[PDB]
């Protein structure tokens, strides 16, 4: 019923090129939002690839969003024209679940993500009201909007792990996107932050704007053994192949490692890595809807931002090829409300 | 200064043989006591040859003990002459770091083992009176004994990961030395307690003998897929080579693993197996003397023993013998008070 206009790809190239199609109209409990700014990542180039299986094309990408409200439905009170908004992966789920009653929600099993049936890579979006954010007056909206993918990614394990506590010591393992923002959030709990890095270039990156209180290089085999037994948690950000074990060392006894990436490649895991002090490794996708606005008050009384490259719409095919497993510092934040037109 | 006996092996072939040493004499917070039963299990055939390459000679075995205080040191309330009292693998620790102040002394890295000087498979052990538990009343010495090792390391685990409330749907993996009292704690703290096994053979003890609320053959690959996403929590108590996958794919989204063997082969871990659902593997060994005292005290509230086999001083070869099989339902039981003499 609602005409929209946005950038699709035809087939598994992963070629966007302009398209039309339209969205429902704003429901009694929906808010229709202009999409001003449009995070990007590996998820939309993967996606865009069929990497996984589960895309159906025609597809369009769009899963980090910010927005101004347009349209509220007869019923909403959270929200009115003119609201600053977020939206993030997840959209819908089916409410009756365990994870769906205990607002762990982006764990259901039918969780539905705002791809699935077309992305916010398009002039409007409208949202159920209870997966939309308001968003933070004192956070910019282009360099914010990857803290709703890469920002509650981290935060979400770091609270519910309770990595998140002043004079904790933490460990950041990769220092792209992701492993920034991750430091950032532990800088901002007030935790002494390791950045572990396999090479000396990233050292300065690390320190730089009151940043990290130490680095270690992977491949300095000295380095390594003097913080053995020193941290209680690494967020492990790493997106490509990597062992487990020497990660695992750094961790006090109890520690905990979180995993964020998803390697190709099986991890290696002795058992005595984890039974020789009781250690502990999780894994952790996206966050709830509470754990975002927590999330994000957080960032903007902290002053959190992202790094971020912002682009027209016509470069976001270029973008695509440049972000894939890269992992980028300057995450690509497209300017749909500027420079996307019918 | 103070006379004692037992057995000891003089190398890596582990054979044992009767052994005169000496221990010391009871200081001001020591507790001596005779050796009524002596609990035996892998650790002791491994220790025996030298597996790990930190055996001793001569190496006298006995980590899981019960006995009769027969002295007790002028500064010593807690305990006196003639009480029933139970000794764990850990016997001493440095009292300085972190995990010793926090009470869980049990990850100490400088803890000392029982075994480390003189085991306690002989007449007499003397103890710090820190590491010694007053042995309940209502609880049998002989089918207590293992409580020490077996389910100290169920027990500790189950309470710090949240395994531990009525309602809660735990698996159990292996159904022998250690699965049996892992399961018996389960269903104490009234779980719905699934017993994974790889065997049908196992199915009617599970049900008969130990009151599981359901059976799962791994082997089986539609049952395996009917319980996916099902479990809180899995207690994975089998000592040689498996996959993790399976087990995995059995947890509730958040739900925990828990590993408690040492397999000789590394454990396989596909990314997406912890990040589909946000799951936690985590290991475990032993447990502090705080959690050992409420362990022994919630045994004997709730009449939980292990299975033993009884055995004279003299059968002690052949019993180490059997471990390497597991031949045994389900622990070895040395009746050191009736048996062992000079
Ligand atoms: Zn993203
Ligand atoms: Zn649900
Ligand atoms: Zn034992
Ligand atoms: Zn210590």
């Amino acid at each position: 019923p609602v005409k929209a206009f946005g950038l699709a790809a035809k087939d598994s190239s992963g070629l966007f090129s302009p398209f039309n199609f339209s969205r429902r109209a704003t429901g009694e409990h929906d808010v229709q939002l202009k999409v001003l700014y449009c995070g990007t990542c590996q998820y939309d180039r993967e996606m865009s690839k069929n990497k996984f299986g589960f895309t159906s094309y025609p597809y369009v990408l769009g899963h980090e969003i910010v927005g101004e409200v347009t349209e509220v439905g007869s019923k909403v009170q959270k929200f009115k024209v003119g609201d600053k908004v977020g939206v993030a992966s997840i959209i819908e789920t089916c409410g009756k679940c365990e994870m769906c009653t205990n607002e762990v929600e982006n764990y259901c099993p039918e969780a539905g993500s705002i791809d699935s049936n077309y992305g916010a890579c398009s002039n409007i979006a409208v949202i159920n009201e209870n997966f939309v954010i308001r968003w933070p007056e004192n956070l910019p909206l282009d360099s914010g909007v990857p803290l709703l993918c890469a920002g509650i990614t981290a935060y979400s394990p770091m609270k519910r792990y309770g990595l998140d506590k002043p004079g904790k010591r933490i460990g950041i393992a990769g220092l792209g996107g992701l492993g920034h923002v991750a430091l950032r959030f532990a800088k901002a709990f007030g935790a002494k932050v390791t950045v572990i890095s396999s090479s000396l270039k990233k050292k300065r990156e690390a320190f730089e704007k009151f940043g990290a209180d130490s680095f270690l290089v992977s491949s300095n085999p000295e380095e390594m053994q003097g913080a053995a037994g020193t941290l209680d948690g690494i967020i492990d950000t790493i997106p490509g192949n990597h062992s487990l074990e020497p990660l695992l060392a750094l961790l006090k006894p109890l520690g905990k490692l979180i995993i964020l990436g998803a390697p190709e490649m099986p991890f290696e895991v002795p058992a005595p890595s984890l039974l020789m002090g009781g250690k502990v490794m999780a894994a952790s996708t996206a966050g709830s809807m509470k754990e975002i606005q927590e999330m994000i008050e957080f960032a903007a009384e902290h002053n959190i931002v992202a790094d971020v490259e912002v682009i027209s719409i016509d470069y976001v095919n270029t973008a695509m090829e440049r972000l894939d497993n890269s992992d980028v510092r300057y995450r690509f934040v497209i300017d749909i409300g500027n420079t996307l037109k019918s």
